[PDB]
């Protein structure tokens, strides 16, 4: 029970050279903003070395953010939303195994 | 201009340390926005942390940047009220090779 008001109206090729690389992959949900959140998926499950081959000793993991968005309460009602906390892949890093 | 009504009531620990790209978290805090509390990644190294565990300056740690949306309290001071903006965080590090 905790309403605010909102004005919608708002204010690199890392994912290339890492040696952990990822491709976006695209989620669209037309009750929900943002709408359409990209989110980051390791190309690899290792990383890739000097070489430019896949080094298997090492991992590739996506780097994983709390994120809020807002979802229309009630549904289709288009001015009022509930916010919502996502878990969403940002990019990836190479790590040492345990 | 839209405006729109908000319920605020809301519905892998290690990577920072065992990157070759390894990073801290900084704490801004901005209490005139939701949310106040946002957790920046910094880059400890300008390099990365090879097999040996030094830093090897053939590669680079670069920050993994993220657009995201905060509310900006909008009159100031008042606490139910707010406009949407748009800031670039870091979110974490990875690995690059330079050119
Ligand atoms: C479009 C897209 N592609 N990939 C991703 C990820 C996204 C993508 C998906 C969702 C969003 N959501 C937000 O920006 C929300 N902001 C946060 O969640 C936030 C702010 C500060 N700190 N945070 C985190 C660290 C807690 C925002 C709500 C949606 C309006 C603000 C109100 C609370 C931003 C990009």
């Amino acid at each position: 029970p905790r309403t605010v008001m909102v004005n919608l109206n708002i204010h690199s090729d890392y994912y290339n050279r890492s040696t952990s690389p990822w491709n976006l992959h695209r989620n669209e949900d037309p009750e929900r903003y943002p709408s359409v959140i990209w989110e980051a998926k390791c190309r690899h499950l290792g990383c890739i070395n000097a070489d430019g081959n896949v080094d298997y000793h090492m991992n590739s993991v996506p780097i994983q953010q709390e994120i809020l968005v807002l979802r229309r309460e009630p549904p289709h009602c288009p001015n009022s939303f509930r916010l919502e906390k996502i878990l969403v892949s940002v990019g990836c890093t190479c790590v040492t195994p345990i």
